[PDB]
């Protein structure tokens, strides 16, 4: 079964809709050919326990070589670092090789360690809130939370976790986003400030994040270089920051509109995380996958080579498992999703993600408590174009 459409396809948004190629996409079928953004076919599974299934299923592999060759330099989604640093990038590898990077990346999301953290991490929340609020004190204006925070938060919290000091958000986002384009395939500040975080870590038992990841790194590779370990903190860095500052806008959005009780303990806080992450995921599609060999699932034959895609954004708002998916509803079942993927690639940062939410919220309801939005809810819009996560074009408030 086909439907002869890019899986991508996004118009402008508002807060309650998604696009409709995902319904296309599940009325053909639990896997459909589709016309890949970059030439050839792929396929989608619609499917929540197929998708399980295949992420599980060693034949399905991350191998960048696999994909078309008309791909490379056009497929805006393509991750294809250059051989020598694909063995420390979690996301170009399967099999033992992966293993390595997740036995040296998982002892940093320790959750004890990250909780000792979470002080700094509403430090860093509130400074940046109130100087939100003054600026619209001296203006008269609102705050414009999409630029003024959404993204510079999580990208203070991981560069500190990091041992980075960075002083300028918007210069140091910018500067990553062309070393993260340049590893998968003026920056020279920010390349001296990691380059000074490796360092220091080689120096000091002083137990940041860089320094568990080298020990672990120096550990499993008899050896590690300067650039290596740089190499490694880059992605860290961007992926801590992008789907989380997307995922933020949403999160603020939903907090705003008044949707959470203002009586909420800590797991009313859980529940309302968790449904604004099934409701608004950041990531559309699981990254590329190819089937390493002839497989036949779901009912059909795909060949070697051929690419897959997981529908995230479909099937968590796929009607036959969930009651009312276009509803934000914090109490319903607290249930199944694939916001942060599944099997050996399941997202390796969730912790720091769902630290940051509740401890943001924490900081919003006790020192902001009127902030509220400065348009309606239903003047929301979002969007997205090729490979890039899911945004808010914008979002006003009112933070006093
Ligand atoms: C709300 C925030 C986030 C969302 C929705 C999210 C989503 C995802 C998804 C969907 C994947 C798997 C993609 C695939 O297998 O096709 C993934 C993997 C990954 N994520 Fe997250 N992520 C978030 C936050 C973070 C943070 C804060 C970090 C680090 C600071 C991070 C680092 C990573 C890494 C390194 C991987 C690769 C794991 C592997 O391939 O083995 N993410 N994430
Ligand atoms: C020098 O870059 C790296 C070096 C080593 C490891 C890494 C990276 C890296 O850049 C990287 C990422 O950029 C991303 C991720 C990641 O794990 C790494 C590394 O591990 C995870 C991510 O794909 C998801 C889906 O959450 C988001 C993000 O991908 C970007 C590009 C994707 N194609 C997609 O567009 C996604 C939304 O953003």
């Amino acid at each position: 079964p086909r439907v002869a459409v890019d899986p991508f396809a996004c118009p402008m948004m508002t807060m309650q809709r998604k696009p409709e190629v995902h319904d296309a996409f599940r009325e053909a079928g639990p896997v459909v050919e589709v016309n890949a953004p970059a030439g050839g076919p792929a396929w989608v599974i619609t499917d929540d326990a197929l998708a399980r299934e295949v992420l599980a299923d060693p034949r399905f592999v991350k191998d960048p070589d696999l994909a078309p060759a008309a791909w490379r330099g056009v497929d805006d989604g393509l991750d294809i670092p250059v051989p020598e640093l694909r063995p420390f990038t979690l996301i170009a590898v399967d099999g033992e090789a992966h293993r390595r990077l997740r036995r040296i990346h998982a002892p940093a999301f320790n959750p004890r360690r990250l909780a000792e953290r979470t002080d700094r991490i509403a430090a860093i929340a509130g400074r940046l809130l109130t100087e939100l609020a003054d600026a619209s004190g001296r203006s008269g204006k609102p705050a414009e939370l999409i630029g003024g925070f959404a993204y510079h938060f999580p990208l203070l919290v991981i560069c500190e976790l990091l041992g980075v000091p960075v002083t300028d958000p918007a210069m140091a986002r910018e500067a990553v986003s062309v070393l993260k384009a340049l590893g998968l395939g003026d920056t020279s500040a920010l390349e001296s400030l990691l380059l000074e975080a490796v360092h220091s870590a080689r120096r000091n038992d002083t137990p940041t994040m860089t320094r568990v990841l080298y020990e672990r790194a120096q550990a499993e590779f008899g050896s590690v270089s300067d650039d290596q370990l740089v190499y490694m903190i880059t992605g860290l860095i961007f992926a801590g920051h992008d789907t989380t500052g997307s995922f933020l806008g949403f999160l603020l959005a939903e907090v705003l509109a008044g949707r959470l009780a203002a009586d909420a303990d800590e797991d009313a806080v859980s529940r309302f995380v968790e449904e604004a992450l099934r409701y608004h995921p950041p990531v559309p599609y699981t990254l590329w996958r190819f089937a390493a060999t002839e497989v036949t699932i779901g009912g059909v034959r795909l060949p070697r080579g051929a690419p897959v895609l997981v529908d995230i954004e479909g099937t968590n708002t796929d009607g036959r498992h969930h009651d009312a998916p276009h509803a934000f509803h914090p109490d319903r079942p607290s249930w199944r999703r694939l916001t942060f993927g599944d099997g050996p690639h399941y997202c390796i940062g969730e912790q720091l993600a769902q630290l940051e939410s509740r401890t943001m919220i924490g900081v919003l309801r006790s020192r902001f408590p009127e902030a509220r939005l400065a348009v309606p809810y239903d003047e929301l819009r979002w969007c997205r174009k090729g490979a890039q996560t899911a945004r808010l074009t914008e979002l006003p408030v009112w933070l006093r």
